[PDB]
């Protein structure tokens, strides 16, 4: 699913996305944490395909009304901005973002559409659309035309639709109610019905898009144009000298754009949650962040108060929000899916004339109307750490259980590849071999899974401890306190044995196996410790120091003389992780040379 620790980012291409990897950039240098922007093609339907796999990125950037579906569905994850940080933006830009009295998404910039034309061409635009044919027709005498803007995306042609009173959905008791739908009204036909007599008129081509309008008032073929903020820049690449006005009127009503607010939602799949927000309104969220990606693409009005007065000084931007409140918001409900996928229909079908506008509208108003379970699975690998040597073990049973069929298990080196024992699978890599790492006193590697179920591979990290990292030592000590001469040990006199380890070892827990005494031939053993446990009156256990090392006493009794010169305290230590099972847990053993004397 969704990497953890990064940050991905969708965005629609026509807006700045180098402008904001640039303000991600600003957020590595201090919190690390990278930032990839992407701008795949349709983010916003492919979107709620991946997201519901647990998949995509865990920031999406789209327009508001898209948002209320991923709501509805379960794909967003509920935003939580303090009181102080929510007064600074608009608050009519919280309203796009609220779906159920949650908010869902940070609202970044307000999207309208406006009309931009070509002042060396047309230094004063029609105020009206009735005038735009007298227009065109002057122009084309020159080998020019008035207009051309995409007429494949309806939230072009709205504008003109809802401008004699054309609506998606009525609002009404405080909720949009979906079964009162706009689309098929006198209003909507009257403003279709324009638009086709424009193109039936030779006025305009059906068939006219984005990238073809686009090209089309950058290189001086039209006069005029219909787009958003975000095309100010490659207008600005060429040089054509324009200007940004309100959207001429239509039967002496202004034109009423659909109004997207660019908003930033968090996935609900995403585990980096808190670095999003982190992002989003500490960096993303300010003058320099939204001034970083309003240089590479045009933002037009902003979200944030602060900035926003500086912008709105922008003749351009004065321009968007007067078409703005000429326009009405767009419902975030889920049914606007249904909606725009219905009306680009029939604005395709009455523009192509396979339709006529009236039976065009009226369907579309119909149509508006409208088992692996892997995380298991990684819990299931079980670490082995051998002295030498690491192993995974995985039961055949408990996998049944999941119902995933596993296409391979590996270390970060595919070289290695579990064997099937056939009750279990088990992988052993030498602590040297299949790309292990020895660092931080253990070592580290992967378990690589692949699962028929889901094509990326399954990563858990797997530790052991190495033990040569570490170095013990014996302390003997004559009083139940630190001292500093452990080499002489006298009998009849309590003394006193303290194990330890440098680096320490806070996060292991250490515990004594076995501890015996050796006093060499003709001395024969002594067993100190037996079975986790002292062995006899003359030993007793002991309370660990503040640090992990262990502790035990005993008392050494010699009957007869000559005693043992000299002896050896040997004692086996366990190691266990405090995180661990016992199947990680390692032993080793330590000898100490002493002194005995009386
Ligand atoms: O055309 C239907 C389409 O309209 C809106 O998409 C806009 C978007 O709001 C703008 O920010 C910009 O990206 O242009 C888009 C049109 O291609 C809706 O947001 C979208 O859901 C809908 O499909």
């Amino acid at each position: 699913k969704i990497e953890e620790g990064k940050l991905v980012i969708w965005i629609n291409g026509d807006k700045g996305y180098n402008g904001l990897a640039e303000v991600g950039k600003k957020f590595e240098k201090d919190t690390g944490i990278k930032v990839t922007v992407e701008h795949p093609d349709k983010l916003e339907e492919k979107f709620p395909q991946v997201a519901a796999t647990g998949d995509g990125p865990d920031i999406i950037f789209w327009a508001h009304d898209r948002f209320g579906g991923y709501a509805q569905s379960g794909l967003l994850a509920e935003i939580t901005p303090a009181a102080a940080f929510q007064d600074k933006l608009y608050p009519f830009t919280w309203d796009a973002v609220r779906y159920n009295g949650k908010l869902i998404a940070y609202p970044i910039a307000v999207e309208a559409l406006s009309l931009i034309y070509n002042k060396d061409l047309l230094p004063n635009p029609p105020k009206t659309w009735e005038e735009i044919p007298a227009l065109d027709k002057e122009l084309k005498a020159k080998g020019k035309s008035a207009l051309m803007f995409n007429l494949q995306e309806p939230y072009f042609t709205w504008p003109l639709i809802a401008a004699d009173g054309g609506y998606a959905f009525k609002y009404a008791a405080g909720k949009y109610d979906i079964k009162d739908v706009g689309v098929d009204n006198a209003g909507a036909k009257a403003g279709l019905t324009f638009l086709v007599d424009l193109i039936k008129n030779k006025h305009m081509n059906a068939d006219t898009d984005y990238s073809i309008a686009e090209h089309a008032f950058n290189h001086g073929e039209t006069a005029m144009t219909i787009n958003g903020p975000w095309a100010w820049s490659n207008i600005d690449t060429s040089a054509v000298n324009y200007g940004v006005t309100v959207l001429p009127t239509f039967k002496g009503q202004p034109s009423k754009p659909f109004v997207g607010v660019l908003s930033a939602g968090i996935n609900a799949a995403s585990p980096n949650k808190e670095l999003a927000k982190e992002f989003l309104e500490n960096y993303l969220l300010t003058d320099e962040g939204l001034e970083a990606v309003n240089k590479d693409k045009p933002l037009g009005a902003v979200a944030l108060k602060s900035y926003e007065e500086e912008l709105v000084k922008d003749p351009r931007v004065a321009a968007t929000m007067e078409n703005a409140q000429k326009g009405e918001i767009m419902p975030n409900i889920p049914q606007m899916s249904a909606f725009w996928y219905a009306v680009r229909t029939a604005v395709i079908n009455a523009a192509s004339g396979r339709q006529t506008v009236d039976a065009a509208l009226a369907a579309a108003q119909t149509n508006a109307a409208a088992t692996c379970s892997p995380e298991l699975l990684m819990s299931l690998i079980q670490t082995k750490c051998a002295d030498d040597a690491m192993t995974l073990v995985l039961k055949k049973e408990l996998v049944a259980h999941l119902k995933c069929t596993i296409t391979g298990l590996t270390f970060w080196d595919p070289s290695c590849e579990a064997e099937d024992r056939g009750d279990k699978f088990v992988l052993r890599s030498a602590y040297s071999s299949c790309g292990m790492q020895v660092s931080a006193s253990m070592i580290s590697n992967e378990a690589v899974v692949n699962i028929l179920s889901s094509s990326s591979p399954q990563r858990k990290k797997v530790h052991c401890l190495n033990m040569d990292s570490l170095s013990f030592q014996l302390g003997l000590y004559l009083s139940p306190h630190f001292l500093q001469a452990s080499n002489t040990i006298e009998p009849g006199q309590q003394s006193f044995v303290q194990v330890r380890v440098s680096p320490s070892v806070s996060e292991f827990l250490l515990q004594l196996d076995s501890c015996h005494l050796d006093l060499g031939p003709e001395g024969g053993t002594v067993e100190l410790i037996q079975g986790r446990a002292a062995k006899g009156n003359c030993v007793s256990l002991l309370s660990p120091s503040p640090e992990g090392d262990p502790r035990f006493s005993f008392l050494l009794h010699f009957y007869t003389v000559p005693i043992p010169k000299t002896g050896t305290l040997s004692c086996t230590v366990a190691l266990r992780p405090k995180t661990g099972s016992q199947d990680q847990e390692v032993h080793r053993t330590v000898f100490m040379r002493l002194n005995i004397i009386s």
